[PDB]
């Protein structure tokens, strides 16, 4: 068995082996890559994923997020407070202030013990779930918005045609912007393209014990547990890597640089947070190997985790039992 103790593996591809996406990620599942839930992907030094960033000031965060925390410093949970529309050149200058900055520090090591003993009494503003790209259209490897789409891998494997599409979203991240413990929706892959900026920690949990995490989350939350058989769809909960060693809970950690992907694979846990100002782009995808953990995925049918139209065929299609309860959650 390929990578047994499910370590974080890193890949660079050459120019010709970054042609064929499918292919590449069929090469790092056959080396065990996706036992770790996670692995990050360097470019070959040739790739661009467009000339300049010099001309993006003007994109609109209508809805940027104020990340408002409760509980203790390694437990807590957040909300997400809305906020008046400004541009990405507006929230670049936010994220700069005296009042948002990442202070100093020696190295991430030393970031990172601070955004665990601090993050909890500041509030940052995240510009995330953008419906867009910075993919140059002539970029022809690797581009988030020329990927297959999860419709038509699920018609190819299973020749059920459904609705739906699947495009990606821009992140636009500050000091401290975080992403709570989740799998993807129907615990599908996703890629993430750091495009710009300060870079992103990220921690994540082996696919085969990520239910470990999900019963300590459930003791670590004991009302929000009550509340919804698969609370962690909220994506609302923090757990630190210290509790989570205390706890013997399996994890690693890694730090995305600009220029750097990283993939995330079926039923991988994973939480992080930014550095600083940066911009982040990620789509959803899937492969073959995918389909039985859509099969299997959780949900929420509380109505609390509210999403996509395009996952109503998958829930529909692929857990027919289910679809019934979990509309009534999402209507
Ligand atoms: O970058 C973020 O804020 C969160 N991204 C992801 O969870 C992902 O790419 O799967
Ligand atoms: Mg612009
Ligand atoms: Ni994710
Ligand atoms: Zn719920």
């Amino acid at each position: 068995a390929q990578n047994p103790n499910c370590n974080i593996m890193i890949f660079h591809p050459t120019k010709e082996e970054f042609n064929d996406f499918d292919k590449y990620i069929a090469y790092m599942e056959s080396q065990g890559a996706h036992r770790a839930g996670l692995a990050k992907i360097i470019p070959p030094k040739e790739w661009k994923a467009r000339e300049t960033y010099d001309n993006i000031s003007e994109i609109l965060i209508a809805t940027p997020l104020q990340q408002v925390a409760s509980g203790r410093a390694g437990v807590f949970t957040q909300y997400h407070k809305k906020k008046k529309a400004m541009t990405v050149g507006e929230y670049r200058h936010l994220a700069n202030s005296k009042k948002y900055q990442t202070p100093p520090h020696q190295n991430f090591e030393d970031l990172e013990r601070k955004y665990w003993k601090n993050r909890i009494y500041n509030s940052p503003i995240y510009g995330a779930d953008i419906s867009g790209s910075l993919f140059d259209e002539n970029t022809k490897q690797w581009n988030l918005g020329h990927l297959g789409t999860i419709q038509d891998l699920l018609e190819k494997e299973c020749g059920v045609v459904i609705e739906g599409v699947n495009t990606p979203y821009l992140y636009f991240g500050m000091w401290k912007t975080t992403f709570a413990w989740h799998t993807e929706d129907m615990d599908l892959y996703s890629i993430n393209y750091l495009h710009l900026g300060e870079p992103k920690t990220w921690y994540v949990v082996p696919p085969e014990h990520g239910q470990r995490l999900e019963r300590l989350a459930r003791e670590l939350f004991p009302g929000s547990s009550r509340g919804c058989g698969a609370f962690l769809r909220h994506k609302v909960a923090l757990i630190s890597p210290t509790v989570l060693k205390e706890n013997g809970i399996p994890f690693n950690r890694i730090t995305q640089e600009a220029g750097e992907f990283m993939v995330t694979f079926p039923y991988g846990y994973h939480a992080g947070f930014n550095h600083g100002f940066n911009c982040a782009e990620a789509i959803n995808f899937a492969t073959p190997r995918w389909i039985d953990y859509g099969k299997m995925a959780s949900q929420c049918s509380c109505g609390e985790a509210r999403v996509t139209f395009s996952m109503d065929a998958f829930v529909r299609i692929l857990q027919p039992e289910r679809y019934d309860l979990w509309k009534r959650g999402q209507d």
